C-alpha cells in the first residue's frame, strides 16, 4: 500500500500528456492493485498501490491492447500510459470511462426475468468469445498452469507456516495438498485466455436498457482454465449463485457441468490457503491471520 494525492496524479499525467488539461479529479473505485481516479468525469486513471499491482496494471494494458476488438461487450480502451521505473512496470494507465453500475446480485435479482435471462446469455457469449480468442501471439509468461501453481502453493505454505503450525497440523495441510494433486480433474483443461477475476463487481450494467454494458478489471487475465470464469460467479454470498450460473453454462454449451461444480467446491475449501499466500504476497496481514486461524 502506497498513496496518492491529486497533485501527484495531475503532475504525473502532465509530465507525459502536457496538452491534456485536467479539470476535475475524484476517486472512481479501488481494487487490490490500483486506485482508480475519475478525471474530467470521462476518464479513469489507475495508479498502482505497490510494485505487484503495477505489474498487474502492465499485464492489463497489454492484454486490453490485444483483445480490444474481439469481444461482444465493451471493455476498457487504453488511451493514456505511464512509464516504467525501478519500482513500477507501469506508473499509471488511463482509459475511457464505461458508464454504468456493477451488476450486483441484488440488482440482478430485482430485474424482470426476461432481463435476468438476457444477462446470463450476454455473459456466456462474452466468455465463449473470450475463451475462443486465439492465444498464439500471447506472451507465454501469461500461461498459468494450475498444477504448477498448487505445487508451488504447497511449498510456500510450508515455508510460511513451518514455525506457526504444530507438526500434526502441518501434516494435515500436507495431506490436503496431496489429495488435491492426485485428482486429475483440477489439472486437465485446455488452456485459453480467461478474465480470471470474473465476478459481479467487474460487470457493468446499464439500468435504462437493463443490459450489461461493460466488463472491466483485466489485471488478473491469464491463459489458464476457462472454468475459472464460472466458479468466480458461483458464490451465494457475494456473487450470483448456482441457478444463475447454470443458465450461463447452458448458453455457453458447457459439456461437463459436474466438473465445474467440483472445482468450485475445491476452490471454496482452498480459500483459507489463498488468504495466507495472497495475504503475504499482497501484504494484507488481516487476511493472513484469518486464514491461519481457520487452518486451526
Ligand atoms: N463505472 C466505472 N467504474 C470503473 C471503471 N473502471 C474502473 N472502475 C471502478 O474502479 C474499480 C477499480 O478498477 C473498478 O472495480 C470499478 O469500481 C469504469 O470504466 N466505469
Ligand atoms: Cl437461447
Amino acid at each position: 500500500m502506497r498513496t496518492y494525492t491529486f497533485d501527484q496524479v495531475e503532475k504525473a499525467i502532465e509530465q507525459l500528456y502536457p496538452d491534456f488539461t485536467i479539470n476535475t479529479i475524484e476517486i472512481s473505485g479501488e481494487g487490490n492493485d490500483c486506485i482508480a481516479y475519475e478525471i474530467n468525469r470521462d476518464f479513469i486513471f489507475k495508479f498502482p498501490k505497490h510494485s505487484r499491482g503495477s505489474t498487474n496494471l502492465f499485464n492489463e494494458v497489454n492484454i486490453l491492447k490485444r483483445i480490444h476488438n474481439k469481444l461482444p461487450l465493451p471493455i476498457p480502451e487504453v488511451v493514456f500510459t505511464g512509464m516504467p521505473s525501478e519500482t513500477y512496470q507501469m506508473s499509471f494507465a488511463g482509459y475511457t470511462k464505461i458508464k454504468g453500475v456493477p451488476l450486483t446480485p441484488l440488482l440482478l435479482n430485482n430485474l424482470p426475468k426476461q432481463s435476468q435471462n438476457q444477462a446470463a446469455k450476454d455473459l456466456a457469449r462474452f466468455l465463449s468469445e473470450l475463451h475462443s480468442i486465439n492465444i498464439s501471439g500471447f506472451k507465454s509468461n501469461l500461461v498459468l498452469d494450475f498444477r504448477e501453481k498448487i505445487n508451488e502453493d504447497n511449498k510456500k505454505i510450508k515455508k510460511l507456516l513451518s514455525r506457526e503450525l504444530k507438526g500434526p497440523q502441518m501434516k494435515k495441510v500436507d495431506d490436503f495438498y496431496r489429495d488435491i494433486l492426485e485428482n486429475e480433474i483440477y489439472f486437465k483443461y485446455y488452456p485459453c485466455l480467461i478474465h480470471n477475476d470474473f465476478s459481479s463487481d467487474h460487470i457493468l450494467f446499464d439500468t435504462e436498457k437493463n443490459t450489461i454494458c461493460g466488463i472491466i478489471d483485466f489485471g488478473d487475465a491469464a491463459i489458464s482454465d476457462p472454468d475459472n470464469d464460472f466458479i468466480s460467479l458461483m458464490e451465494d454470498d457475494e456473487e450470483y449463485g448456482m441457478e444463475f450460473v447454470s443458465k450461463i453454462l447452458n448458453h455457453y454449451k458447457h459439456k461437463d457441468i459436474p466438473t465445474v461444480l467440483e472445482k468450485y467446491r475445491m476452490k471454496e475449501k482452498y480459500w483459507s490457503f489463498e488468504k495466507i499466500i495472497y495475504g503475504k504476497e499482497y501484504g494484507y496481514m488481516d487476511w493472513y491471520e484469518e486464514g491461519l486461524n481457520e487452518i486451526r
